[PDB]
């Protein structure tokens, strides 16, 4: 049974490179390379992990997989690649042979997401993915679960990984108490779709970490921990730290612990072995 981080970035830090770290996000404008994240995962006991693009551009694709390449501590990547572009098969054929896995594009960041996943370019891009086995995870903001549900329907051929349980409005659910209502709503639609699996992680940062994490914050991550156990089920959860980002908010050891907190409390030995690799190695197909 292999114990695996599901999703976690490396990169050696430039401003102008990463546009998403901004004001007031000091702890990650440094490096972040494989060294730093052994030590984390040995005292998790995680065995390796899946390193996912921080930016885009065909180099950090190049990037992470020169970390990868002969590193046994990383099991594949989830690359970058212009997927509109009618040269996407040669492009990729360069990967041929490694870890590369699958890709991700940041939709969320696109001003009209929905627009977006329903170009026929995209579309084509998407296709010929699946058509080849490799994984696409999927990144939005829970105000766009809507926007990619008939992307997500269209595209069944392979697996499409739901990126940080979706992102429900974490800081939000004290002030709007529709909140976590609409957002199980949305989840539970995109659940249904039996090629769709789920990423816990990137939660803590969701929540209002410039205040600081508070135990409500707890409460409310468990909330939606359970949500998407009841929407997915137990073989379609992964795990993942999303560090260096999750720093953001709280240690490794925090993330990891609140997720194995809660896991020990809802879910079989099975379903444990499960969510911390078990649904990451056959999605992903690793070794
Ligand atoms: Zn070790
Ligand atoms: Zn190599
Ligand atoms: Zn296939
Ligand atoms: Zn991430």
């Amino acid at each position: 049974a292999l114990r695996i981080d599901s999703h976690q970035h490396f990169w050696r830090y430039r401003a102008a490179d990463y546009p998403w770290i901004g004001a007031g996000m000091g702890v990650l404008a440094r490096d972040y390379l494989p060294d730093a994240l052994h030590p984390l995962m040995h005292a998790q006991a995680l065995g390796a992990s899946i390193a996912v693009q921080a930016r885009a551009g065909r180099d950090e694709t190049a990037f992470l997989l020169e970390l990868a390449c002969d590193e046994a501590r990383i099991a594949a990547v989830v690359g970058w690649e212009d997927l509109r572009a009618p040269q996407l098969a040669e492009r990729v054929a360069e990967w041929r042979g490694t870890k590369l896995r699958g890709f991700r594009h940041q939709l969320q960041d696109e001003a009209d997401v929905r627009a977006f996943v329903d170009d026929a370019d995209f579309a084509r891009g998407v296709a010929w993915l699946q058509a080849n086995d490799y994984v696409y995870d999927v990144l939005v903001f829970e105000r766009q679960l809507p926007d990619v549900q008939a992307f997500c329907a269209r595209h069944d051929a392979h697996w499409l990984v739901l990126d940080h349980a979706g992102k429900p409005a974490l800081a939000e659910f004290d002030r709007d108490d529709t909140a976590l209502a609409r957002w199980r709503a949305a989840l539970r639609e995109l659940a249904a779709l039996p090629h769709v699996v789920c990423k816990l992680s990137g939660l803590v940062t969701e929540a209002d970490w410039r205040r600081g994490l508070r135990a409500s914050d707890l409460r409310h991550i468990e909330q939606c921990l359970d949500a998407a156990l009841d929407a997915f089920g137990p073989q379609r959860l992964m795990f993942g730290s999303d560090w260096p980002v999750c720093l953001l908010a709280a240690s490794y050891d925090e993330v990891a612990s609140l997720v194995e907190r809660w896991a020990e409390s809802r879910l079989s030995a099975a379903e444990r072995s499960a969510l911390w690799g078990g649904t990451a190695a056959r999605c992903y197909a690793l070794p």
